[PDB]
This record gives structure tokens, C-alpha cells and sequence, in this order.
């Protein structure tokens, strides 16, 4: 129904995991760009991205939203940028930042190497443990955060003392949790197709982490795929 885009997630959407995409593929894209726009979002970076669909990545899709959204980019131009000590405040992030480190030392573990935090644009990955930590370093961990719950205890006491500051916690992985605004996920790329006209904007992805939020977000249309040929039947079968 009348103008509609398509967003897709990049890494196993429209390539096989790991991979750049396909001549077949990219020219079926192309194909299906000539009458109903679209777009691509994910978590990784534009350079990543153009490792994946190529490095003229901004001139084959009408969108494209590397680091979910908070990298946009429409027919060419960078669009703008974001980071979580911009939106949040400085002062906002030491605040985080001196708690996480404070809380941190008062935690004896088997093991401690280093980057016990990390600084992303749109997200702060912590680790009451570090984040070098080695192949076998990371399975111990791992295996006494079993019964322990160690990552889940602190997740849990900064949705305390920070309750209210638009932020929410993620525990994943065996090592590390990932801190972020509220809806710094793939939904934040949404922003930049909500105000083009477009009566339905549809979005192939992965639908569960849990569960992906844009894939369930009002906007979209979800379409989760397994692959990107199934991106294509998918497409074929909806459009064209």
C-alpha cells in the first residue's frame, strides 16, 4: 500500500554469516530497489558494512544504518551521528562509569586482566571482570557465573541507583553486559523512515535475540528470515 520501504538487518539477512554478499543477491536488491525503496540497519560499523555489501554500500541502498541507526545514511549523505555521552551527558557517564569501576574492585574472582570497561558510541559493554580475558580465562568465568550470578547482581543494584535515567541493561555473552539508552537498539534507526511517507515500512531480520524489538515495534511489518535466500523468496513472494 501506497510508498513503503524495506529495511533489512546486514549480517546473515543479506549475506551468509560472515561473508560478503552475493552477485546474485546484490542484483536482486538493485532489482527490487526500482520500485519499492530500501534500506539496511545493524550493529556493526560502515567500514564492517562495506566489508559485507561493498564499499559503494551508500549508492546501492536508499538507507543505510550502521550501529543501529545511530550511523545513518540516505542517498549518499551522512545524515548524522550520535553518541551516548552526547545524548546522555558527560557527567552522566562518569556517573556510570565511577559506580561501575567503584563496584567492580569489591568483587574477588579467580581471575582479572583488563578492560573491565568499554567504551562503544551508543553503548557502555562493562564486566565486573574485564573483557581480555583469555580463551580458558573466559570459559572459568563463564562456568562460575553459572551458579554465581555475579553479572545479574550488579545488573541489578545499578537499575537501582540510576532507576530513572532512561537506561537499560543487557546481560550477554559469558563475560560482559552492555549498558545504552532506552531504545538504542535496531528501533532507532526507525527515526529516519518515519517522516519519508511511507505507509508501510517492512523489516527482514532476526525476530529473537529474546525478542528483536523493531521486529515487534508498531512501525514495521516484521519478516524475520534464516538466511538470504530466504530474504529473496520472502521479498519475491510480498513484492514483484
Amino acid at each position: 500500500p501506497g510508498p513503503a520501504l524495506c529495511l533489512f538487518d546486514v549480517d546473515g539477512t543479506l549475506t551468509a554469516p560472515r561473508q560478503k554478499i552475493t552477485k546474485e543477491m546484490d542484483d536482486f536488491l538493485q532489482k527490487l530497489r526500482q520500485k519499492i525503496k530500501i534500506g539496511v540497519v545493524g550493529g556493526s560499523d560502515f567500514e564492517k558494512v562495506q566489508e559485507q555489501l561493498g564499499n559503494d554500500v551508500v549508492e546501492k541502498y536508499d538507507y543505510v544504518f550502521p550501529e543501529n541507526g545511530l550511523v545513518a545514511y540516505k542517498d549518499g549523505k551522512l545524515l548524522c551521528r550520535q553518541n551516548i555521552q552526547s545524548h546522555l551527558g558527560e557527567a552522566l557517564i562518569q556517573d556510570l562509569i565511577n559506580y561501575c569501576l567503584s563496584y567492580i574492585a569489591k568483587i574477588k574472582l579467580p581471575k582479572k586482566r583488563g578492560t573491565f570497561i568499554e567504551f562503544r558510541n551508543g553503548m557502555l559493554n562493562v564486566s565486573p571482570i574485564g573483557r581480555s580475558c583469555s580463551q580458558e580465562e573466559r570459559i572459568e568465568f563463564y562456568e562460575l557465573d553459572k551458579k554465581e550470578n555475579i553479572r545479574q547482581k550488579f545488573v541489578a543494584d545499578l537499575r537501582k541507583e540510576f532507576a530513572g535515567k532512561g537506561l537499560t541493561f543487557s546481560i550477554g555473552g559469558q563475560i560482559s553486559f552492555d549498558v545504552f539508552p532506552d531504545g538504542w537498539d535496531k528501533r532507532y534507526c526507525l527515526r529516519h523512515v518515519e517522516n519519508d511517507g511511507y505507509k508501510t515500512i517492512y523489516f527482514f531480520g532476526d525476530k529473537t535475540m529474546n525478542d528483536h524489538e523493531i521486529f515487534t515495534d508498531p512501525r514495521t511489518m516484521g519478516y524475520s528470515v534464516t538466511a538470504p535466500e530466504d530474504t529473496r523468496r520472502i521479498c519475491e513472494l510480498l513484492f514483484s
